[PDB]
């Protein structure tokens, strides 16, 4: 009975939009298998401690991102800078569920509109596999009419030029993203049935593997993912991608965990939360790639075109392949509206979270906010409706592309470093176990500890200067953004890089007195301001920096 909430509450907690169309397309873009053992060391290593402590940091400090940053007061711009992110990635986040509600609206038929062309948004380029009998060598085959259909009859982007002619909104995707946000604001106006929104996503897979893997070309497909390259392995690429794709899914560096753990039990097992989620995320984006790859390997025997060619390397991955994979199960009706209603209620539970993740932070920060949730709720919601008008456009594909590439790349990992050095170094690795101990009545073990104050820090500084000193130039499969477009990407990620020593810098020069006590009144626990007077700070001390 009540076990059956709990699981219904682990399962999805453990699920997100991104496992399910984030990851299929960095899985393929890089070469499968050799995605996965980067993504699992790094979740591991690096996924699960860091997840753990934003729980335990939410759960015993009862704060947002921003706030609980009052044990030490010097990387609040690290709360704001990680908010900042989820500001970001909410406006083309809910894109994405707009294209789910235009492929739910476009299911309502007895005859797909991907399954043949002869639309008029078909090219006469279009060649339907059933209706007739080579491809360059290095193109992404977008003649197909799955591709044809999301390409032109919902992107319409055969009208866009490049990023420079974006021109002007799309009014079907504009109707589906007003309704997405209305949705949104009365979920959200009012305060912080996902009974379906976590056993769907599940039932779905399933299907998918099961019936993926008795297809023509499936068997391809599954030895190409399970054929590792080592060689891609030396590039960095992988390893960047695998590391972001981890705190994607798991949703850290968002503020969106702190926030939903300020209002846990105090005794709630941070510890439990953290294993299962990494281990249910783990087996899931193993059997997602694995019959992302089925469904590649069918699609390349029925084109007769090479793996690597046969889809694109982007977003809409998952409206390519999906659509393609329904379309040759019997009733396929019943499951295009079945995927695209899962597809729905994921994001949707997904941009919940993360503008929640926003609110919470700043009313935390401010009391009239707080008092006036339901304007404050409107002008985020507006916001991100504007800044999301700018995606739906005949080029909106770009600004897209451009956003999921720096809005969170560099920036995250970046933050997430920030956030894992304050609360190890300067606050105290020892002082966070104790309040571990305290909440949860046992102490966390020295793996934890180790992970929190040496490796974890070690591997996301690795990868951040990795992001920077070997950075590939933006490009949509065969496009290539103008070198303007990467200079606007890296003041986007700069925009929250730049928070946390521009905030160093104001408390420091706010706070009085000589230097040595602007220091301790930066790096001491608001509480214990008390102490600084005293002269018994613990941070001016070898023994609270050679502790674990
Ligand atoms: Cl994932």
């Amino acid at each position: 009975g009540k076990k059956i909430d709990f699981l219904l509450s682990v399962v999805g907690f453990a699920v997100d939009l991104a496992n399910v169309w984030r990851f299929p397309y960095l899985c393929y873009k890089n070469g499968g298998g050799a995605f996965l053992i980067p993504y699992t060391l790094f979740l591991i290593i690096a996924g699960m401690p860091l997840f753990y402590m934003e729980l335990a940091l939410g759960q015993y400090n009862r704060e947002g991102a921003a706030t609980v940053w009052k044990i030490c007061p010097f990387f609040k711009g690290v709360g704001y800078a990680v908010i900042l992110i989820a500001l970001y990635v909410g406006f083309y986040y809910n894109v994405i569920i707009a294209w789910s509600l235009y492929y739910l609206f476009s299911s309502f038929t007895l005859n797909l509109p991907w399954t043949d062309c002869g639309h008029t948004w078909n090219s006469p380029n279009c060649t339907d596999p059933k209706l007739l009998n080579n491809h360059t060598k290095y193109s992404k085959y977008k003649f197909t009419p799955a591709a044809e259909f999301y390409e032109r009859g919902v992107l319409h982007l055969h009208e866009s030029s490049g990023i420079h002619d974006i021109g002007l909104p799309q009014w079907q995707l504009l109707l589906c993203l007003m309704v997405v946000v209305i949705v949104l604001y009365f979920s959200l106006w009012k305060g912080v049935v996902v009974w379906i929104t976590a056993t769907l996503p599940y039932f779905v897979l399933f299907v998918l593997l099961v019936h993926g893997v008795t297809l023509p070309g499936a068997s391809n497909g599954i030895n190409a993912y399970l054929h590792i390259d080592f060689y891609r392995l030396k590039e960095a690429t992988v390893w960047i991608d695998a590391a972001t794709q981890i705190f994607f899914s798991l949703g850290a560096g968002f503020g969106v965990l702190i926030a939903f753990a300020s209002y846990n039990k105090f005794d709630n097992n941070c510890y439990r939360d953290a294993l299962l989620t990494s281990s249910i995320n783990c087996i899931t984006s193993f059997v997602s790639g694995f019959a992302i790859f089925s469904i590649l390997g069918y699609m390349a025997h029925e084109h007769k075109v090479n793996i690597e060619d046969v889809a694109t390397e982007g977003a809409g991955l998952v409206f390519i392949l999906y659509p393609e994979a329904i379309s040759t199960l019997s009733g396929s009706t019943f499951w295009a509206v079945v995927f695209f209603v899962m597809l729905l209620a994921l994001g949707l539970d997904s941009s919940m979270g993360g503008m929640e993740a926003v609110i919470t932070g700043l009313a935390d920060d401010f009391q009239v906010l707080k008092r006036h949730r339901k304007l404050f709720t409107f002008g985020v919601t507006f916001s991100t409706f504007l800044l999301a008008l700018f995606c739906i456009t005949k080029g909106g594909i770009y600004v897209l592309t451009l956003l999921d590439t720096f809005a969170a790349g560099t920036s995250i990992l970046f933050a997430v470093l920030m956030e894992a050095i304050g609360v190890s170094w300067f606050y105290g690795v020892d002082r966070f176990s104790n309040d571990i101990q305290q909440m949860m009545g046992f102490r966390p073990g020295l793996y934890w500890r180790l992970c929190w104050k040496f490796v974890s820090p070690a591997f996301l500084l690795f990868v951040v200067v990795v992001s920077i000193i070997n950075f590939k130039p933006l490009t949509y499969d065969d496009y290539i953004f103008p070198p303007w477009a990467n200079w606007v990407g890296w003041g986007i990620a700069l925009s929250s890089m730049v928070l946390v020593p521009i905030y160093v810098i104001y408390k420091f020069l706010s706070t009085q007195g000589s230097l040595w006590e602007r220091l301790a009144y930066g790096i001491t626990p608001e509480n214990e301001h008390h102490l600084v007077a005293q002269r018994d700070i613990r941070q001016f001390q070898l023994q609270h920096w050679l502790a674990i």
